[PDB]
């Protein structure tokens, strides 16, 4: 069947500490000599509705951070830096459980997983989807600021996601320091663009039912690439791009994707009766690659 | 939002191992000085379809099994012995990253982390809850027999499944270590009729209950259904017996609406929402527990 699936976070427990400036405490990654935490850190909450992150950066000293290391075995702070919208911390120990990695930035529509941790504990974790309005539906409670996420690739960790705040829809910084969707690290009101069902998921999902012997809603009617993609623009789905694993879906099942581009339109208007693979609506938190790898 | 969330796997991906007999190759847990994996890794692969257990034991040893250890820090075998279902293999190092654990069954309905696993090497950690029938709905592949369920209390591993077997489209089995099988399935290659799936009554009121917090409560009425008739209600209606708990009153608490209320609501919904929806779902959700609720809603 389909289940949500998320990396083992063995690698990743390894690497989470617990950042302290002032009074503000949170979750921060520990990577070789560095320490990756949320830069908010620096801002007393009572002025968390405006800061100026610069003034605050020039009248912090490597004094002003301390780190600790509760799981598995367990810092000092010899340098600071700021880093768009995370700080960057050097302390004077090497983790020596930094797992190969690299850092890069998930567009909407992948998967990958988080794991949550409170107070440098890690607690939970999940997979997630970054949606295209670049929000993420997890579960976040006060003090997962500074959660990360990941995916892995053979023996490499790709950092792509440090939890920044709650606007139960949430955001967070690449480890570049850049926000997804542009979003200010400030408790002001802010409103986020619409959220869209992200089609090729949709159409991995539909696929990973035929796959399950659930076809009903296949017809031989189609509507093409080019029109899908001038209908999903009025009815808030993305664009489709097809890639190679939804190729090799098509190529198992004898399905187009033409076919369920055409299927989207329909049960977008309403499953009847009736259901698929356990639900009655739409599901676009499976990838192509997720459907190939468990079906 | 309501997310399934596992357990971070790290401290069952440090017990973790790959258990050769002969031919045949699947995942141990290696904890103390005794590494557990199932019987079946005895069995050739032709002879899967019926196996004896006892001959194929007598057979063994202690060279016949061959452990390895790929994560992160090989193990010579000296006493192996049969329980039930599992195989308790005792090697001559212990695990210096076994933590502090215990050994308990789980109750349909209840929740547990699975960290799949392929030749001892982790790939993967889903939640499952287990299901009235003593199945559950996972993602295992060719050579996940072995991979380990678990929940956490405080820094505490209760281990409570071993992966066994595959039944029929996406449905498996497996044993908890004292090595009982769940539901009395048989480790052969033999076609086992499963029972009937029924909903998970107390998790559908947790859900009911979720759905309270997050606005939605059309379907809470005066009406109340006592557990006592609910369950022999329940009985020819496709339910499990409900059963109370702590967890449970919490949220009947926070939402001043009583547990009988909601069993007299899953009595009416259950023959149809009547075209209204509770978080967009037309359907009941039974895989979100008491104490999910509780912790992802507070």
């Amino acid at each position: 069947g389909l289940v949500k699936m998320s990396h083992p976070s063995g690698d990743v427990e390894a690497c989470m500490v617990q950042v302290t400036c002032g009074s503000m405490t949170l979750n921060g990654l520990w990577l070789d000599n560095t320490v990756w935490c949320p830069r908010h850190v620096m801002c007393p909450a009572d002025q968390l509705s405006d800061p100026n992150y610069d003034a605050l950066l020039i009248s912090m000293t490597n004094h002003s951070f301390s780190v600790q290391k509760h799981i598995g075995a367990p810092l000092r702070v010899v340098g600071h830096a700021m880093q768009g919208t995370l700080l960057k911390l050097t302390v004077d120990v090497a983790n020596p459980s930094t797992p190969a990695y690299t850092f890069t930035t998930v567009k909407p529509g992948a998967a990958f997983s988080v794991l949550a941790c409170y107070n440098g504990r890690p607690t939970g974790t999940f997979t997630v989807v970054m949606r295209p309005n670049y929000t993420i539906k997890g579960s976040f409670l006060c003090g997962s600021a500074g959660s990360v996420g990941y995916t892995k690739e053979g023996s490499v960790i790709n950092f792509c996601y440090m939890h920044q705040m709650e606007l139960g829809t949430h955001t967070g910084s690449a480890f570049d320091g850049t926000m997804y969707g542009a979003f200010m690290d400030k408790q002001v009101h802010q409103v986020q663009l619409t959220d869209k069902y992200c089609s090729v998921n949709v159409v991995a999902w539909l696929y990973a039912a035929i796959l399950n012997g659930c076809a009903w809603f296949v017809k031989p009617n189609r509507t093409s690439v080019v029109s899908f993609n001038e209908w999903a623009l009025a009815n808030q789905f993305t664009e489709f791009v097809g890639t190679q694993s939804v190729d090799m879906l098509a190529v198992k099942t004898g399905v187009a994707i033409e076919q369920l581009l055409y299927a989207i339109q329909q049960l977008y208007t309403g499953f009847q009766g009736k259901q698929i693979l356990g639900s009655t609506m739409l599901e676009d938190e499976f990838t192509p690659e997720d459907v190939n790898m468990q079906i």
